[PDB]
């Protein structure tokens, strides 16, 4: 059984099979989109959709036989599984949001083809270095949410009126978005040193990011 | 036997010689752009092009002989073929779309001048490297720009009612255009969550991009 | 006593706790923002910032006795002592911004935790360098900021009303945030030269930027 | 006597005496936006401003008696004796816009500092390696801008209707402010594919400035 699986599983056919139909299934996916094929043409792909999510059910299945409990610590293998379990669940009714996580299968794509998964890799490989920045500027962010919905939550209750809402604003003018027209210049109409509070928190806040990247060259 | 035509060509005089044609009528293309001069010049400068892209249709043709099957393998040469091309479609023949892609005809201007072309084939060079991350990219975006269309589409179709409009959304946001108060404030008065797609969507396009560009440097 | 006591403040145990009580206190100010929650148990919460304050006060007064004259020359535990000592000015006193500045005591997490310090000595460490860069660019945004005010702080008082306040607008076009459509189209209308003005300017201005993170690199 | 002067011009006391001069008018020049201060003490400051353009137009006769022709290739003194020059000009009988050109001067702190001078002499010289790519660039915006104005400048004049407008338009876009919502959005409501006019000169324009600070990094 663990024998005449193994020489399935591992042959350029099967990983060859499941890759076409991913390509596949993306590729209905987008006509899923249309409302115009959904009258004539979409009985045929919710079907489809329920062969191919099968199919690769019983792949991840073979797979946990034959690499067993080294399977799950293999992070490529970890996503295809957590991938396809979520995507599992018929659509129902129950509910619409688990619907739409759905069309993540197609990261099975990155998970299969090797010249990508290393790209996706290598990116990753920068992040542990930066964990220690990104949790600092959370905590600055953090000071500075609280010093928002306090100084301007009153006043401005849809920008700031929540610590929520703190952070969104805030993490809108970091982008730079529509920062000024957008948002300080009104406040300042009210508060008119707000600006004392933003170009410090726009100079560190760019800073910061500035050298988050010199130090991801460097390194 | 026919040489002679092969030597003729090659002379230093013709080679800059079919690079002034292009300075001058690139600047005689600028002036088709003001109203008034091309009403008490126009046949001037209508014919001016008609001279002008014969001369090149010939050029186009000595050259062919020359160098036979190399000449359709050489990058600068087929451009120089097609845009060529273009204005050797007829002018009433369907829209007049095709009368303003004519003017990609004075791209030839970066195919003739060897400092132009060492820049341009520098920067194509850097694209093979990325290939990549633009399938990676195009693909993040495809599977982001789906769920869109089914979150967001009925209640904002302009923004998302549509996968080409999805896309167009997404890549929008990917620039930073206006991105919240233009686009993800709205949907929020809606669909109070949305900043849980748009966010993420924003950390991870903007991350590839820094990193990406970082590859560039060390490659 | 110089021993025993010089032997608790630098404790592992001190500090732990010490580092518990700010992770502690960040997190009810977080509880602060809901108004709900704070009518129903604020008053636990206000006195408890102040039983805090009284243990972070204590802290502060141990540590200049161990550390003597020592003490106030270094920046970490100088910070320290104002983000503290500003947190004793009374909450009904001054004005309500000191009410605010209270929450900047939560950067101790910075100070007392030696990873964090880690990072902001690195950062702290790329400004000599460019003080240089950060000169010249002053003296250029405030010649500039008195150019602009004579000439569209008239019929543009908001923008350029004052040099105060071509000095906002000037960083807002730097961070380049709604400059065209928002700013100078507008300008345009009645001066239709403005282009003149800020599109050469934006060129310096995105110049320095590029050349500083490059020197940024270098350095 | 002898050159008796040209032993003082050197010392290092006359330049002295002009920055420390420059800085008082650059001061002066300040307080002169103050619309109250002009009433105040209004004429004592033109009269300050009188007597340092004559200082300085002495100070520029001594030193081009003793720099001779060499005065007229240090383009140092160049800039200083022009940015002198305009000060002078009668501020009535014609062009008013030249009372405002006279601030220029501030730009001699600079010329007197041997770092502002080295900086920007550091700055200037990373243009000539670039000059390359600016070229292609203008040869770029200049067709596209042709592109626009005939494209799009019948039902969009405000925008793209003279070459210079598509001109001004187009370098908006690529400086990506408020260009979905702001430009191509609206153009769409008329000419549905103006996506594929904007967006690849979005990527172009793009990967063209990335690629260009990374080959000023490397060397
Ligand atoms: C040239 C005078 O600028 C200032 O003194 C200001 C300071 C001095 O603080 C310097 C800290 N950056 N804070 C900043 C930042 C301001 C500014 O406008 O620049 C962005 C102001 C300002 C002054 C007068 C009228 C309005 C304003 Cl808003
Ligand atoms: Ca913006
Ligand atoms: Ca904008």
């Amino acid at each position: 059984m663990y024998l005449r699986i193994t020489n399935i599983v591992e042959s350029s056919f099967f990983t060859k099979f499941i890759i076409y139909l991913i390509v596949l299934n993306g590729i209905t996916m987008g006509l899923e989109t249309s409302k115009t094929f959904m009258q004539s043409f979409g009985v045929y792909t919710t079907l489809f959709n329920q062969i191919v999510i099968t199919i690769f059910t019983i792949e991840i299945i073979l797979r946990i036989y034959v690499h067993r409990i080294s399977f799950f610590k293999d992070p490529w293998s970890l996503f295809d599984f957590f991938v396809v379990a979520i995507s599992l669940v018929p659509t129902s009714s129950g509910f619409e949001i688990l619907r739409v996580l759905r069309v993540l299968r197609l990261f099975r794509l990155v998970t299969a083809v090797p010249q990508m998964r290393k790209i996706v890799s290598a990116l990753i490989s920068v992040i542990p270095g930066m964990l220690s920045v990104i949790a600092l500027m959370t905590l600055f962010f953090y000071i500075f949410a609280i010093m928002a919905t306090q100084l301007f939550g009153e006043r401005f209750p849809e920008w700031f009126g929540t610590l929520g809402e703190s952070f969104y604003t805030l993490f809108q003018v970091m982008t730079l978005d529509d920062w000024s027209n957008g948002i300080v210049r009104p406040l300042m109409e009210v508060y008119p040193y707000a600006y004392v509070f933003f170009i410090p928190f726009i100079f560190v806040v760019t800073f910061v990011m500035i050298n988050l990247v010199v130090a991801i060259i460097v390194d």
